[PDB]
C-alpha cells in the first residue's frame, strides 16, 4: 500500500528556465485534507508548458510543470467527496471552487482560487507536496502532471467516465477544451459565418473543430509554417494563408478575402501583433475577437481604440470559457458518444522518459500533440 | 416657392481649427435625386462638435458642424419615398442605406455609407451643397445642423412623430440614444448588477439612464467635475467618485468598491487612459466594458492583453448600437409615451446666433446639453 505514505516517483523537474528537464527521483507527499493524489496514465505536451520553460511564462522554479494529463487516483485526503481511489481523473489547470463570484456567475469561468493570475506554485494551502533533492519543488497550475504521481486539491479534479482512454482524453485537460470552447462558448460562432483562425497548432486546430461544429460556412486558417496546413483542412479548414506569401499586411488580405471583414477571428498564437492583426481582420461593425494565446510576460500592445469604437467585441478566455469541473466530465462523454474526435490532434505518442524530446518536436514544428504515457 | 431653388440662409462656419464659428451667409443648394432638404428647429451642442473644433476629430475644413437636431422637410430630391415636405425629421449622422451588410446584419448598425471612419465631409455622390463667399463649405457627417437649412441624403433622415417636440428630440439625435443604447443595447446591462460610468456629461447620464432602466443595483459615475455629480444622482447614480480624492488609481479603487470588479464599465470621455483604466475596473473574468468617447485622431493606446485573457469583453459602439433610421422614430414615439426623460440632460437654451456662448458653456464644465434654436 502507498496510501498515507510518501510516495517517491520519477518526475521531470525543470530547475531553471531554458534548460532540459531533469526526469529523477521525487517525494510526493500524502494528500492533506480535501486534496487528492494521482497516479498519472498521459500527459500532452502544450506550448504553455514550453513557456514556462522559455520565459514567456514566469511562475516559481524549480517547478514541476504539466498541466493536460490524466490519471487514476491512488488516495485520498480527509473530507474528499467527488472522486474515490482507482476512479479516472483529469486534474483541472483552472478549478472550480463553486463558492467564488466566479463560480457563482452564469458565464465566468476563471474561479478566484486560480493559481494562473499570481502565481505561487503551492496547493492551496500555500505549501507544496514535492521534495528533490531535499529541495521544495513549485507546483504549476494546481496540477504537475510531469510526474509519475501529484497531488491536487480537490477543487482541481474532476472525476471522468471508469471506460475512457486515457492516452487521448488528456487532451481535454487543456488543449481541446480551450479550442473548441473558444469557438462555441466564448465567441458563440454562428451558423454560416466567416471565421479566421491564427495559429494552427493543437489549440487552434481545436478552435477550427469549434468553428466547424458551430456551422461556419468559411474557416481560414493562418499560419506561417504551411506544413500546419493539411490538418487543418482535415479537421475543418475552408483555405489556409501564409502571411509570409503576401506583400500586404495578413489583415487586409483577410478582409479582402471576406468582402469587408469576418465574423469572427481567433489569435491561437501568443504573440502581441497577431492579436491586433485579429481584431482587426473582423468586420468593423459587427466583428468578435478572441484572444486565446498566451503572450510574453508584462508586454503591452498597442492599438487604436477605433477599431472598437465602430462595432468590433475583442474578449479572451482561459480553458474555452468552461466552468471546468463541471465541463470536463460531460466533454469526455461527449468524447465517448463521438461527438468530437481527438485523434487529429494526436501526432505522436512518447514514453514520459522522452519528455526532453517531445518538446524538441514542439519546438521544431513537427509535432501537434505529443502525448507521454508513464 | 423656395423648392428647386438654392436657399440663402444663416450658418455657423468653422473655417480653421481652434477658432469660433463664424454665423454668416450661406448659399444651400436645391436636393438631387434621394436627397432631403430640412429646415432646422433645434440642435444640440455635443461634445464630438467641439471636438471638429479642437481637432480631436478630423474631418475636412472648412466646415459646417452640427449633428444633434430635428427639424422641418422643406422640400425633397427626385426618387425620396421615406419623407415628405412638412414632415418632422431627425437627422443621422449614422446612416441606415439598409442595402450593406452591415444594415442586414441583425446586430451591426454602423452601415458602410457613413462618412465618420475615414470622413470626406461630402454628400453621399462626393459634392457639397454649401456655398460661402463663393467658396464651397464641407458637410459633416452627412448632417450639417448648423445651418438654418441643411440638406442631407435619405438614407440620412428619419420621418418622426408630426407632433414632437422638437426642441428636446433632438438629443435622439445622438446624445440620449447614444448613452441610453450603448448601455441597454451594446452592454446589455443586467438586473441587479454593478455599473461603472466614467464620464458624467450628456452621454454619460444617458448610459446611467440605461443602466437604470436596465435593472442595475448600483450606478457608479466617476468624473473629476464634482459639479456633476448632483444630476448623475438625480438619473439613477447610485455614488459617484472624483479620481482627484484618491492616492490609488480610480481602477483599484473601483474594484474594492465593487468587491472585486463591475459587471458593466462605460468609458464616456474620449481618453486613452480612462479607456483602460474603464477596461480594468471589470470583473476580470466575466465583466465587459464599452468605449463611447471618442479619443484624439490617430493616437494609440497601450494595453496588457491578460486584461483579456482572463475572460473580460472589450467593445465600443457609434450611436448606442441603434439601426439609426430604424430605431429614431420609435425612440421618438417611446419619449412622447414617457418611456424616459429628456429634461434632465437640457441645462441650457440659446438662439442658434449665440452658438459660440454655446460652446462656451460646454468647455467651461457648467452645461451638460445647451440647445439651440433656429
Ligand atoms: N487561453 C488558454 O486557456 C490557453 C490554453 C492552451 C494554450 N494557450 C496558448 O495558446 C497558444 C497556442 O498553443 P498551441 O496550439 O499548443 O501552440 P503551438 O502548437 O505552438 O501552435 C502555434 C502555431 O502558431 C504558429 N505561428 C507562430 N507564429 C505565427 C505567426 N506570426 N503567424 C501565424 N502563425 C504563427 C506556429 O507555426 C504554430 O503552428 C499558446 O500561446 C498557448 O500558450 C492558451
Ligand atoms: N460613440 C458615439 O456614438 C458618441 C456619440 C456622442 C458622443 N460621443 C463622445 O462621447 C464623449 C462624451 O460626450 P459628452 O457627454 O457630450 O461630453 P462632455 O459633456 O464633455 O462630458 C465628458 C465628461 O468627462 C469628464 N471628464 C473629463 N476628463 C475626465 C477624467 N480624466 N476622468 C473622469 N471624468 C473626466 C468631464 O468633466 C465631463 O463631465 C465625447 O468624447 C464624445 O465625442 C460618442
Ligand atoms: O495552456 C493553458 C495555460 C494558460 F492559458 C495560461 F494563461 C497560463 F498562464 C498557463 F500556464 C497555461 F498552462
Ligand atoms: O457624437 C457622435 C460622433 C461620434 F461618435 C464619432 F465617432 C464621430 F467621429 C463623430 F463625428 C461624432 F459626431
Ligand atoms: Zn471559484
Ligand atoms: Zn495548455
Ligand atoms: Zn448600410
Ligand atoms: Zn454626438
Amino acid at each position: 500500500s502507498t496510501a498515507g505514505k510518501v510516495i517517491k516517483c520519477k518526475a521531470a523537474v525543470l530547475w531553471e528556465e531554458k534548460k532540459p528537464f531533469s526526469i529523477e527521483e521525487v517525494e510526493v507527499a500524502p494528500p492533506k485534507a480535501h486534496e487528492v493524489r494521482i497516479k498519472m496514465v498521459a500527459t500532452g505536451i502544450c506550448r504553455s508548458d514550453d513557456h514556462v520553460v522559455s520565459g514567456t511564462l514566469v511562475t516559481p522554479l524549480p517547478v514541476i510543470a504539466g498541466h493536460e494529463a490524466a490519471g487514476i487516483v491512488e488516495s485520498i485526503g480527509e473530507g474528499v467527496t467527488t472522486v474515490r481511489p482507482g476512479d479516472k481523473v483529469i486534474p483541472l489547470f483552472t478549478p472550480q471552487c463553486g463558492k467564488c463570484r466566479v463560480c457563482k456567475h452564469p458565464e465566468g469561468n476563471f474561479c478566484l482560487k486560480n493559481d494562473l493570475s499570481m502565481p505561487r506554485g503551492t496547493m492551496q494551502d500555500g505549501t507544496s507536496r514535492f521534495t528533490c533533492r531535499g529541495k521544495p519543488i513549485h507546483h504549476f497550475l494546481g496540477t504537475s502532471t510531469f510526474s509519475q504521481y501529484t497531488v491536487v486539491d480537490e477543487i482541481s479534479v474532476a472525476k471522468i467516465d471508469a471506460a475512457s482512454p486515457l492516452e487521448k482524453v488528456c487532451l481535454i485537460g487543456c488543449g481541446f477544451s480551450t479550442g473548441y470552447g473558444s469557438a462555441v462558448k466564448v465567441a458563440k460562432v454562428t451558423q454560416g459565418s466567416t471565421c479566421a483562425v491564427f495559429g494552427l497548432g493543437g489549440v487552434g486546430l481545436s478552435v477550427i473543430m469549434g468553428c466547424k461544429a458551430a456551422g461556419a460556412a468559411r474557416i481560414i486558417g493562418i499560419d506561417i509554417n504551411k506544413d500546419k496546413f493539411a490538418k487543418a483542412k482535415e479537421v475543418g479548414a475552408t483555405e489556409c494563408v501564409n502571411p509570409q506569401d503576401y506583400k500586404k499586411p495578413i489583415q487586409e488580405v483577410l478582409t479582402e478575402m471576406s468582402n469587408g471583414g469576418v465574423d469572427f477571428s481567433f489569435e491561437v498564437i501568443g504573440r502581441l501583433d497577431t492579436m491586433v492583426t485579429a481584431l482587426s481582420c473582423c468586420q468593423e461593425a459587427y466583428g468578435v475577437s478572441v484572444i486565446v494565446g498566451v503572450p510574453p510576460d508584462s508586454q503591452n500592445l498597442s492599438m487604436n481604440p477605433m477599431l472598437l469604437l465602430s462595432g468590433r467585441t475583442w474578449k479572451g478566455a482561459i480553458f474555452g470559457g468552461f466552468k471546468s469541473k463541471d465541463s470536463v466530465p460531460k466533454l469526455v462523454a461527449d468524447f465517448m458518444a463521438k461527438k468530437f474526435a481527438l485523434d487529429p490532434l494526436i501526432t505522436h505518442v512518447l514514453p514520459f522518459e522522452k519528455i526532453n524530446e517531445g518538446f524538441d518536436l514542439l519546438r521544431s514544428g513537427e509535432s501537434i500533440r505529443t502525448i507521454l504515457t508513464f
